[PDB]
């Protein structure tokens, strides 16, 4: 589509990240109000407590929600319907900026202050550090079925990926990025990036050597992106306190 729609969230303040689950429920981290809200396919506020500028959210097939609680250097999780949040046994995080979960329940976090990406396997209590190199203030992460990890390397204006069990980081052929802030990948392998400083969302179609600019209009400093099964793209339009979607 070429016409966006604005999602009917209310009272957002600098939304920072967005996730969509298999039933089309949209979750948003409302950075300026220290909360996470959700809209089923009238918003609901999830029962997190003591969040400090939440920066990213991910949701798995069971409906468990994970949030990077940036100002408290931690990752918190709510199981579906649960009333108590759990702090995950990550250690050493500094200003965590984003989170993604794969089909296996493995949790990946961009550890922005430490220029690294860390992961916690499902059923594991000990994190591992991924062998990215040269990151600077990584801002977002996405993971696909293959277990390939994509990261927006915000401080170097680039997007990098790491294949599963590999020592090989690939720089994706995006062009002219300015503080890329979020990344999403769809089942076809298409990669979508929010280009924060250029007020645009770009996309590298699977197989393509050059990026395409999605037809959003009016964005201001977009901060995060999620894609669903049907290729609908959701973007947190941070500067306008709103969330937009494009079919």
């Amino acid at each position: 589509s070429n016409t966006q729609t604005v999602l009917p969230f209310t009272g957002l303040n600098k939304p920072s990240g967005v996730a969509v689950d298999s039933a089309g429920t949209v979750y948003v981290t409302d950075h300026g109000n220290n909360r996470v809200v959700k809209l089923a396919a009238t918003q609901t506020v999830l029962p997190f407590t003591g969040l400090n500028t939440p920066s990213g959210v991910a949701v798995d097939s069971a409906g468990t929600v994970w949030v990077t609680d940036h100002g408290n250097n931690r990752v918190v999780k709510l199981a579906a319907g649960s009333n108590t949040q759990t702090v995950l046994p990550f250690t050493g995080l500094n200003k965590p900026s984003g989170v993604a979960v794969d089909s296996a329940g493995t949790v990946y976090v961009t550890d922005h202050g430490n220029n690294r990406v860390v992961k916690l396997a499902a059923g594991s209590n000990t994190q591992t550090v991924l062998p990215f190199t040269g990151l600077n203030t990584p801002s977002g992460v996405a993971v696909d079925s293959a277990g390939t990890v994509w990261v927006t390397d915000h401080g170097n204006n680039r997007v990098v990926k790491l294949a599963a069990g590999s020592n090989t980081q690939t720089v994706l052929p995006f062009t002219g990025l300015n503080k890329p802030s979020g990344v999403a990948v769809d089942s076809a392998g298409t990669v979508y990036v929010t280009d924060h400083g250029n007020n645009r969302v770009v996309k590298l179609a699977a197989g393509s050597n050059t990026q395409t600019v999605l037809p959003f209009t009016g964005l201001n400093t977009p901060s995060g992106v999620a894609v669903d099964s049907a290729g609908t793209v959701w973007v947190t339009d941070h500067g306008n306190n709103r969330v937009v979607k494009l079919a």
